[PDB]
């Protein structure tokens, strides 16, 4: 089928990016493995084990 974990958007208001970490609020939730980060920051994040 597919091996492609779909992300989704999540803003709170004291979260910090899990990757660059930086004053701002963005997140991402994948799911499969269940990890956050910036709204893609995907340069900087890992590969979704
Ligand atoms: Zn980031
Ligand atoms: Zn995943």
């Amino acid at each position: 089928g597919s091996v492609t974990h779909r992300f989704s958007t999540k803003s709170w208001l004291s979260q910090v990016c899990n990757v660059c970490q930086k004053s701002m609020i963005f997140g991402v939730k994948c799911k499969h493995c269940r990890l956050k980060c910036h709204n893609k920051c995907t340069k900087e994040a890992p590969a979704c084990r």
